[PDB]
């Protein structure tokens, strides 16, 4: 937690839908880096309990904010390629590491 000042990776902004999932998954801010995004999202499933007893790597929940987001009522977590894609397209605004000065009306 104590590094210096600039040591944060570029974080993206999840869609208002995915956002809430993070919001309830322990996320607070509106933007999050893929790691954090993929982190709260994974917890969002276990918490809501979208996984099947049979297969633990299976997530099929017809009534779920996540399902309505990805646009499917069933998906396996074995093919990260598929998920990694849909989750990436669920980002409204993308933030990058650049010089962004704040305006506090103080001069």
């Amino acid at each position: 937690n104590h590094i210096s000042t600039s040591d944060q990776e570029k974080l993206v902004q999840p869609t208002p839908l995915l956002l809430s999932l993070l919001k309830s998954a322990g996320a607070q801010k509106e933007t999050f880096t893929m790691k954090e995004v993929l982190y709260h999202l994974g917890q969002y499933i276990m918490a809501k309990q979208l996984y099947d007893e049979k297969q633990q790597h299976i997530v099929h929940c017809s009534n779920d904010p996540l399902g309505e987001l990805f646009g499917v009522q069933e998906f396996s977590v074995k093919e990260h390629r598929r998920i990694y894609a849909m989750i990436s397209r669920n980002l409204v605004s993308a933030n990058v590491k650049e010089s962004s000065e704040d305006i506090f009306g103080n001069v």
